[PDB]
């Protein structure tokens, strides 16, 4: 997958998660730009959708850490990656909502999408 295709699908899936869940254009960009308001309800949503639109989430919100290890080989060394995969792969969260919005939080520490943008 190259960065062009990589940088359209992330633009996909943002507009299809908007359109699922609502969120105001504002909180998506902060999302976007790796600011993740992790409580909010729609913010949650918003990064649970394109959390499982990568199938990176399953249906039922089983965590597949081998999906963000296949986006972000494209964007990050490979030793970097696996450092991601550790620090973020276990995050001490029972609900599942508030996990993907700390997911997307935690991955954005690396790159955000809004950075995808600029390669
Ligand atoms: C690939 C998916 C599901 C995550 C968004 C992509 C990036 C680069 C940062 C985050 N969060």
């Amino acid at each position: 997958m190259t960065i062009e295709e990589l940088k359209t699908r992330l633009h996909t899936e943002q507009s299809v998660c908007k359109t699922e869940t609502g969120i105001d254009q504002q909180k998506a960009n902060d999302v976007i730009e790796g600011n993740i308001d992790v409580e909010d309800k729609k913010v949650q949503l918003y990064c649970e959708c394109i959390l499982k639109n990568f199938n990176i989430l399953d249906k039922n919100n089983v965590f597949k850490p081998q999906g963000i290890k296949a986006v972000m080989e494209l964007l990050i060394d490979e030793n970097s990656v696996k450092q991601l995969v550790s620090d973020c792969s276990t995050i001490s969260e029972e609900n599942p909502h508030l996990k993907a919005s700390k997911l997307v939080q935690c991955v954005s520490k690396y790159k955000t999408m809004k950075s995808v943008d600029f390669l």
